[PDB]
Order: structure tokens, then C-alpha cells, then sequence
């Protein structure tokens, strides 16, 4: 009954209320391709696994007071108020900030969790502080066991624990995060301060961060094993290891993987699904985005299910954490048409033809090859 | 100065010798081409980095007293002689047997290792006893703890160990091959006994294979560590860790992955580099495989340098640890062109435009887009 603007102050009224208990707010398609660039703080999507009691807007929240402790795997452990970050070199990183669930709603059967149509996505920029810089500014060198960066959300107010391990190699683009499109970082979006992982799943990007601690293994937190997991052979070279659809997984440290690196995509802007679009030259357009590791080769379009593959146009080359906009035009004879796009990397990466396949009973990493069925007039 | 013939009873004369001692043969791709079906042992490349001493012919070897150990974490170790294999069920099939290195010399700059082109893969196939069904005959249940298959072989004749380590997860395809192409398997291909894991690369598929040991980690042998490895994320979704070409890789067990799962690939057959062909309607051929987890789903060809992907014809839709035939037909006027295949499988892998941006030292797993330059009358 609550609208998105009650729930959190500065929200769009538009956004689809998927919890109110926890927060989870989800962008209508219309209004997130209406911000092909930069999506705005009014409507990025929110989702709280812990609400921190008072954190419920898009108003910054103070510095003032919020120590964070560095510990475990390095020489010498310690603790700084944010506030210290104020003097620091900092740097800003545009990057896709997606939920692990997005895309959930496609898998068939119905999974466990957020509904997420593709709603749970936003392209946004992050500055502040390395955590790199951190560690050199403060004289700190990291334990040759140190495997993982093991990051705690603040508890105040008696909150539960939200606690998410990433690979050491995500050192090197870490980032404490004190503002979020040039403007105070948003308390609902884990102001004051907020340590990003750029091309990683919105899970790890741990708001109100509280403990940074260098650790030899995961953590053994449910938010760390079994949620956030999908299938998979560790240590080989496949995305998952597709399992029956429907089916209850046994998921272990030992045969299944992290929600980490975001899954190579690409979504269909214009035209939009059911829409009339005029003249013979239809301009599909859209954004691709993969884990930042490496650039995209292409976006390519089909509108003959995939006998012929045309190459888009990019609106950039280099690579990026952030989206790329594409657009291929297409001479499209009248009636009802579909297109399909694919992003392809310069590693190979690539989107399943079926998304389905990836079936996983909490619904995580859908990549499926986006359809939009259309009319030309 | 000696031929393949003369290292080799019964090999093709043709083969290109890259190494006496140990043995190390590779097929010319005009001879691996004549037989796009099945390669026979006439012309199958050879990789040893043990000589056995006297198993270096494609006669059979005799199964008399050749006893393997099976343990580890089992509840009921046991020796077992290999000829008790020929009264259990038996089972066959076709693999892509692809060498780590094959491809090795594409990369740039040099690496080090045997100097591949393409002509370090054979499709064959193996029958013999699935070790799962050795298992369930003996009445042995694995340990909760066995995470991989350590494969020995025999060290008769006072030769050096060969150990490899897969994931436990490989246990379900696990093959005791006892012959090859409907013929005794070749002393030199692994007679009497060999552990094949189809869908895994060559180096996994241990020939004389003397025990079989379940582990709860990888062996800590050279040929496992730092031999036969990529730099990786580990247990994070992408094929290998970029590095920059040329440069020494410091490989540990936590920042590499082995040459397990067979990278995704295509091969063009026809035309041949160089060749002149007729008419306007030329026929693309060649074959696609992965590591048979999945289906592909295309393969596909450019004649325009990428700007547009055309649908070959597959042989077969099934998923298979063997090759797949294809070929596309396109419409060329007469002059020079170039054709490249790529193919896509169902959980969206592909291959990368550029094969370079896999540099590693020890030159494995090359997969880039095959390129042929050939003239149309
Ligand atoms: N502290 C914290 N952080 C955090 C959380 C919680 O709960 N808490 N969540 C997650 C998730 S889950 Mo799924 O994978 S997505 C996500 C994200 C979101 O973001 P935004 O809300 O800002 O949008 O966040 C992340 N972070
Ligand atoms: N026992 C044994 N096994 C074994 C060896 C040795 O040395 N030893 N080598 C490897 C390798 S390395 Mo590279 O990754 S490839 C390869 C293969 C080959 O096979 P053939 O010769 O039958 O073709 O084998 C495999 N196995």
C-alpha cells in the first residue's frame, strides 16, 4: 500500500515496491532506459538484504563520528574515522551496480527471492578513496595469505550482520565510496560511506561499511554459503554447471561459486516490447556492459532469430565497469518483427541463446539474449 | 633426422616431430583434415612428457599383470588387474583429444614449450569400463571429503612420475579405456590402460594410468603446479586472468587454474590457407566442439571482418565430447577474402576475436577466431 516516496524520502512514486521489510525497490524499464548515461538517485533500484534503522532516504548522512576497522591479514590493523578520507587522493568510477538477482522473474519455473524483471540495475558513478590508497597512506602491507577482502556492514540500532567476501585480486580497483553522481552518497544507498567492487554483483558493494578485514577463506556468514551461490565445477572454465530446472541444489563451498563478477549483457532500449515504429529504417539501441576485466569486441542485433548476427555501433571502445550504448539500424520490411542482441567480449565471453539454462532455485546472474517483439508501420 | 615412422612403429612418415626424446609427433593439418570424421592412430598426434620405455608403437600392449591401485578417500581400497575390466559393462565415446599447447605457436610473443600449429588434436574413440562403474562393482562409496581424481601412471622401467589431479566432478564421464577406434589401444596412445575424462584437455587423460587416488586437494606435482596452468580469478566467472604478453607469471595454486574443461573452438578445413576456389557459391567447412557439458548452439562465419556472423549447418544438435562437422556456403565475388568461424554454445561461451589476449609463458588453451585467406576464380 505504501509508494516507493513513503517508503524511502526522495524516491520516484514510480518505483515497484518488491519488500517494504526489507527495502526493495525496483526501476520500471520506461523510466531506467529514460537515463541512458547516469541513472539518478530518484529512481536506481534498491535492495537491503539488513535496513540500518534511520538509513531509509536519499539524503547524504554525516561523516561525522563513523570509524572503520582494518584488520586480519595485514601487518598492522587499525582503525580510521571517514572523515580522514577528506584529505586522501580520490578517484571516481562510473560502473553498472546490479543486483545478483536481476532478471530473476525470466527463470521458469518461478525461483525464490525479488521478482526482478531487469529493473534491479543502475549505471552510476562512485568516488572516493582506493582502498589501496588507504593501505599506502597508512604504512600497511598486506600477509602473503590474505585470499579475500571480507567487508561487515555497520550493526547500529541492533542490526543482523551482512558480511560478503570477494577475491584479493578486487584490491585493485576497490573503492570507499563517499559520494555517489557527484552528490553526498545516499544513506539508503549506504551512506556515509560504502566500499565498491567495480564489475562485481550489487551484493558485495557493502553499504554502511563498518570492517574490512583481509582473510585466508570466505566467510561462513548465509549471506556468504549457500545464498549467493550458483552451480559450478571451482576453478573451471564454465560460467555454471547447468542443473535441472525446478530441482533443489546441495550447495557447498566445494560445488558451487560466488555471485562476484557481473555476467556479461546486453538490454534492448528501442523499441520497446508491443511498440509501432515507422519508415523502413527501424535504429535498435540499447547498453552492453561486462565485468570491466576486459573490453567488449561487439554488440551485434538479429531480426531473423539468429541465422545472421549484424555488428552495432559502440558508443565508446575502451573498456569500462560502466554500460556502452549501441545502436544497429536495420531496413525492416512492415509488420511484426523481433530482434535479439547479444554482447560478445575480447575473452570470449558470450550470452546464452536460452537464458534458462542457467536455472538456479534462488534465481541469480540471468543473462539470457534479450527478445523485443515490435510492428514496423 | 629420424621420421615419425622411425620413433613410432606404424606411424604416418609425414608426422612433424617436435620432440625425440620425450616423444612429442603432430599431425600436418592437410592430413588431420583428410579425416574429418575420426583421426586414426596412423596419423594421432603424440604428446609424452614420460616415455615409457617400449610402448612406443600403435600395436596393443598386453593387459597381463597390470594391476592399478585404487584409494585415498575411499571406505575400501583395492589393486585390481585390468584384464578383470573386460567382464564388467563397457561403454564408448567419441572426444575431442586436444593437447593443453595446441595452438601454442599462435601466440605472440614465442612462448615456451613443443611449437603446436593446430595439428595437436584428434577426435577418437575410446571404449572401455566407466570408474564409477569399477566403483559400484567393488562395492566402494567415495569419502564426503574426495574433492578430485589423481591420476598416477606406472613408473615400470624406472621412469619419472606423471600425476594429475581433476575435479571429483569429472568422476561421471571417467573412462578405463582399454581400446581406441574399435582397435587395442596404441602402447604409445596409453596401452593397456589409460584414464581418459572426456571433455578434459590432453595432459588430464593419463596414459599406463598404474592409481587412482581421491583427494581431498590437487597433487603438488610440477606437471600440476605451475606446469599446465593459466592465471585465473578463481572460482570467478571468466576463461583466464589477462596478463600482458610476454611477461613472466608468478603461478600459484590461488591465482591459476589448471588445463581441466577443452576451450570452446572452430576449425576451417576448406578452404585451405592460400587456396584458389571456383565458382561464386564457395562451401565453408570445418568442425566446433567444447567440453561437452552443453550443447553449441552456432557456429557462425564472417567474410566482412565481423561486421556481419552468418549461421553454419551442424552435422548434429546433441551435445557431444566429439567434434561437430559444419559448413556454410556464402555467395563471394571473384578476388581475395578471408573467412573466420566462431562458435557459441548454450551457456554462452564463445571465443575471443584475438587468441593473443590469452598470453601465458608456457603458451596454453589458445581458442581465438580462426582466420583463412584463400582466392575465388
Ligand atoms: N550493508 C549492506 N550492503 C548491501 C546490502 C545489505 O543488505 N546491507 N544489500 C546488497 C544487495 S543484495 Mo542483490 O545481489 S543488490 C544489493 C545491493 C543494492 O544496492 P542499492 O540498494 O544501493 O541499489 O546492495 C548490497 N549491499
Ligand atoms: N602417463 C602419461 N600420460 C600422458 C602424458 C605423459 O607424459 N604420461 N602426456 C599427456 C599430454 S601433455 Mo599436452 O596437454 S597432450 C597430452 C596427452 C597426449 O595424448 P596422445 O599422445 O595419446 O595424443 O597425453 C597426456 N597423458
Amino acid at each position: 500500500a505504501p509508494t516507493a516516496d513513503q517508503l524511502v524520502k526522495g524516491k520516484n512514486p514510480k518505483l515497484l515496491v518488491l519488500s517494504q521489510r526489507p527495502i526493495v525497490l525496483e526501476t520500471p524499464y520506461d523510466l531506467l532506459v529514460s537515463q541512458p548515461e547516469r541513472t539518478p538517485k530518484e529512481i536506481l533500484y534498491i535492495r537491503n538484504n539488513v535496513d540500518l534503522p534511520g538509513y531509509n532516504t536519499v539524503e547524504g548522512a554525516s561523516l561525522d563520528g563513523w570509524k572503520v576497522e582494518v584488520g586480519g591479514l595485514v601487518d598492522k590493523p587499525f582503525t580510521f574515522e571517514a572523515k580522514e578520507l577528506l584529505e586522501l587522493p580520490q578517484h571516481e568510477v562510473t560502473m553498472v551496480l546490479q543486483c545478483s538477482g536481476n532478471g530473476r522473474s525470466l527463470f521458469q519455473p518461478r525461483t525464490s527471492g525479488n521478482p526482478w524483471k531487469r529493473g534491479g540495475v543502475g549505471n552510476v558513478t562512485f568516488r572516493g578513496v582506493r582502498l589501496k590508497d588507504l593501505l599506502e597512506a597508512k604504512g600497511v602491507k598486506l600477509g602473503e595469505k590474505a585470499l579475500y577482502i571480507t567487508a561487515h556492514a555497520s550493526r547500529q540500532g541492533n542490526a543482523p550482520e551482512f558480511v560478503r567476501s570477494v577475491p584479493i585480486h578486487a584490491l585493485g580497483h576497490a573503492l570507499l565510496a563517499l559520494s555517489m553522481n557527484g552528490e553526498p552518497l545516499p544513506a539508503v544507498h549506504g551512506g556515509p560511506i560504502r566500499l565498491v567492487f567495480p564489475g562485481y554483483f550489487g551484493v558485495n558493494n557493502v553499504k554502511w561499511v563498518q570492517k574490512i578485514e583481509f582473510t585466508e577463506a570466505e566467510n561462513t556468514t548465509a549471506e556468504q554459503m549457500p545464498r549467493y551461490r550458483v552451480p559450478a565445477i571451482p576453478n573451471a572454465n564454465i560460467p555454471f554447471l547447468p542443473q535441472e530446472p525446478g530441482k533443489t541444489y546441495p550447495y557447498s563451498f566445494t560445488n558451487s561459486r560466488p555471485n562476484w563478477l557481473v555476467a556479461i549483457n546486453s538490454f534492448i532500449f528501442a523499441p520497446l516490447e508491443g511498440q509501432t515504429v515507422e519508415g523502413p529504417y527501424v535504429r535498435v539501441e540499447g547498453v552492453a556492459f561486462n565485468d570491466g576485466i576486459v573490453p567488449l569486441v561487439s554488440v551485434e542485433v538479429s531480426a531473423n532469430g539468429g541465422r545472421t548476427w549484424q555488428q552495432a555501433r559502440l558508443e565508446r571502445q575502451e573498456k569500462s565497469f560502466g554500460w556502452v550504448r549501441w545502436q544497429a539500424t536495420l531496413y525492416l520490411r512492415p509488420g511484426e518483427h523481433e530482434v535479439m542482441a547479444r554482447a560478445w567480449d575480447a575473452v570470449g565471453r558470450s550470452q546464452p541463446l536460452d537464458g534458462n539454462i542457467a536455472w538456479n532455485e534462488r534465481g541469480y546472474e540471468y543473462n539470457g539474449v534479450m527478445r523485443v517483439k515490435f510492428t514496423v508501420a
